[PDB]
């Protein structure tokens, strides 16, 4: 029952520190890549996140091994995963290319050394500022979204004199109108098509669809990649054309939990279900009925650094509640473990109802034997960590005190842009792991000089 | 059905302009205390959020009003729910104190002007140096919420030889310790404030509790009132002491749908239904049932703020997607209208199911009769309005138009310290129209600059 639940987690905690390629354990301390995480959270102040650039590069060789069967294959990192400037000059040195979702993260990519060919923007808003300075570019790929973005496109194309190189995105009905906001009806993707080719500073390159993201499946990957190839050949044969590729989007999931063995991937998401070789396999099979020399694009965002960060948090304050019977007599009590990471720090523990593995990493080697809730800081009665090990209950060391650090595991997706400054708690610092060994700070600590600056009074 | 939830929606549109003390109508516009909003967001780059120093003043006094049958009550506004300071600075000038929910917190609300003696900090994490800061600088309560952070009140409130004054916070059970992270169970009243007594440096001040956020009856503020009042009673006996005051926390709840005869408080707490006199009433009467003359604080939020800011945004695309079955024939049509600001900008309304009610600025005096979705700028396939005027779909005028300014109103509680820059899309500005009517910004939209100066980088050349 519960005693199972425990020893089960604990079996969980063992392979952490005996068998994964990112952690060992050191003085009774978690460490990753070496690094023990009790003493980097003595030199920097918590709650930071701390990433390792030899896990980044891991998680690429295995979507690039992924794609061997097929040689014209390019990667674009989603760069609304992460874009600490550490972190994509990380991905970039790694060597593959940077997709990007707004104006500033082109400029940023653009800044941090991918080059215009390197860089394809997406969007289903892109006003006529971000068009152009995107065009003026020379980005690989701007996706078309709508009819109404592609007239901006025709036009600003037209004013620059400079090529706008494109992917016409269609969703493939595998309630799509009604649920998805983005791209073309494949109904619309003949006539879109046919009026591109006769825009002159507009280049059509080929298809584009993007699935989802953390997809426990590869069917949704195979479906949706036939409807785009048989679209793709259907209008070479119609408009007399060879498309320069396809674009499969991302969505290729990680695990946060680990024990597959007990876990159901449709049900419970958090189980990963497929990899990266299921991801391509799927991809290139329908790919190949068609055409074994177009090139793939991907655009994994999540797959890239999931797995490759750690939020480091330390326990700073505890209580004890007890629920007491009509008598006064003890009904059961709760221990409340406070760490200084809340909802604003680690957004979709809250928003998104994700699991991450948590530990006490200055006591790593010492069995979590104790149920505890964890909150965190926030004045606010929901700022407390309800995805737990057996409902909202974790599980951690009894001799845990105040003053230990507590680790949140694959804390590498979606963390660092989406953090608040609610109750005025700054937003993170960050620290790199690099690749040999050390390490540094990569984005400060919001300031209390930083709380203020945006806003405009006298004092 | 449907036909009649759009008469009901175009009869709220027509009472925004006809009989709200805060808008008004020109050349078919939706104006603010008579500021055309379109016309301002032609002045400012949308998406931004406009404040009413005005109508803050009025929330003050609505709260103010409601506790004249107790003359001796302080209002501290809560300032998790918006510490821009601009806005800080009108709450000041309006005659309120102010509550800290973190170490930055207290030093803005000094910086601004409010006094030591103005000024709560609360929190369930108060580490040394939090403590420390709030202590040195003399503020009028620090809450006491676990026995571990009592040690280091009493630790450092001796190093610096400087009384700390405070309050026990206290979480009545009306399950209390699975849900409830804050306060002291009931039980640990007693020898918590028997330390405190102790304490060379540490003064005690009475009990504390907060009930919730946007509560939507009297019953919960009564009952967990009366807990704390009857604590505070047998304690005065027991201790043989004079509290100064009690502290009975925040939650009066503000109108986010205004059509109360066809809405249920108690099954959807975006009906308000309760007013700041029902709070009143409710946490008076439990208090004068022990003494007339002890101190009330309260600490309202969202009551200060919410009704008092705006947010624009513009059409910025559309598009229609159409469902067709297997043989080609249509089955449905989705008009589908792209606005500038996603969940990133208004964080609640993905987030906490937060409805916000939504009209074209830009055309405010045209029937809104078309159903139609609202999405923002996220590339992520859940940025969109779900909290629709009819399940996930809103109404907007037929000629809504690509550069039309889109409202959502009661926007001024707890949606600028919550925005994010996913995607790297900037937070907001922030415009203040003043007492006389005059606008200007208060906060600037992060910059590219801004946004890239946190990172330690090399520069690539
Ligand atoms: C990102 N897609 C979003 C991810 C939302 C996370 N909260 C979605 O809703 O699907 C995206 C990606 C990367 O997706 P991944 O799941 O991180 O691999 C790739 N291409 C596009 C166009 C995209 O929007
Ligand atoms: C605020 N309490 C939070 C508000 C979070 C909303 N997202 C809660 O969950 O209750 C608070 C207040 C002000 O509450 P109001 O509802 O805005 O009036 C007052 N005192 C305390 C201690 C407090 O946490
Ligand atoms: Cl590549
Ligand atoms: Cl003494
Ligand atoms: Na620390
Ligand atoms: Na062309
Ligand atoms: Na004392």
């Amino acid at each position: 029952m519960t005693d199972s639940i425990m020893q089960n987690y604990n079996q969980l905690r063992e392979q952490v520190i005996n068998g994964d390629r990112r952690f060992q354990h050191k003085d009774g301390h978690l460490c990753f890549e070496g690094v023990d995480l009790d003493a980097l959270a003595r030199q920097y102040p918590t709650p930071f996140y701390v990433f390792s650039e030899p896990e980044i590069i891991r998680n690429i060789h295995e979507i690039q091994q992924a794609f061997a069967a097929h040689k014209n294959t390019k990667t674009f990192f989603a760069s609304k995963t992460c874009s600490v400037m550490g972190v994509l000059k990380a991905i970039r040195d790694a060597g593959i290319c940077a997709e990007a979702n707004s104006q500033y993260e082109v400029r940023k990519c653009l800044e941090i050394g991918f080059r215009g060919d390197q860089i394809v923007f997406n969007g289903v808003v892109k006003k006529p500022a971000d068009l152009e300075y995107a065009i003026a570019n020379d980005l690989y790929l701007i996706n078309v979204d709508s009819l109404y973005e592609l007239e901006h496109i025709d036009a600003i194309s037209r004013k620059l004199k400079k090529v706008a190189n494109v992917c016409v995105r269609v969703e493939p009905n595998v309630v799509t109108a009604f649920h998805a906001k983005s791209g073309l009806d494949l109904e619309q993707a003949e006539e879109t098509c046919r009026r591109i080719l006769a825009m002159p500073y507009v280049h059509l390159r080929g298809l584009h669809m993007h699935v989802g993201d953390q997809v426990p499946e590869s069917e949704p990957f195979a479906k949706a990649t036939k409807v785009l190839v048989d679209e793709s050949r259907r209008l070479e044969e119609v408009l007399g054309i060879k498309f320069d590729l396809i674009n499969v989007g991302g969505g290729i999931p990680v695990p946060y939990k680990y024990d597959d063995e007990n876990g159901d991937p449709l049900k419970d998401n958090m189980y990963a279900g497929i990899t990266a070789q299921d991801f391509a396999d799927a991809v290139i099979r329908e790919v190949h009925k068609w055409r074994t020399d177009v090139e793939i694009c991907i655009e994994p965002g999540r797959k890239v650094t999931g797995s490759a960060a750690v939020l480091l948090t330390e326990v700073s304050c505890e209580k004890r509640k007890t629920n007491y019977d009509l008598n006064g007599n003890v009904e059961c009590h709760v221990e409340w473990k406070f760490v200084d990471a809340g909802y604003s720090v680690l957004s979709d523990s809250q928003h998104f109802d994700w699991f991450f593995y948590v530990y006490n990493a200055s006591r790593m080697t010492a069995a979590h034997d104790a149920w505890i809730k964890l909150a965190g800081p926030l004045c606010d009665g929901g700022d407390y960590f309800h995805m737990g090990v057996k409902g909202e209950e974790f599980l951690l060391p009894k001799e845990t005190h105040v003053g230990d650090i507590v680790a949140f595991l694959d804390a590498g997706a979606y963390t660092i842009e989406s953090q608040t400054v609610f109750n005025n708690r700054p937003r993170t610092g960050v620290v790199m792991i690099d690749k040999n060994g050390d390490t540094r700070l990569i984005r400060r600590e919001d300031s209390y000089e930083d709380m203020v600056k945006y806003d405009i009074y006298l004092a």
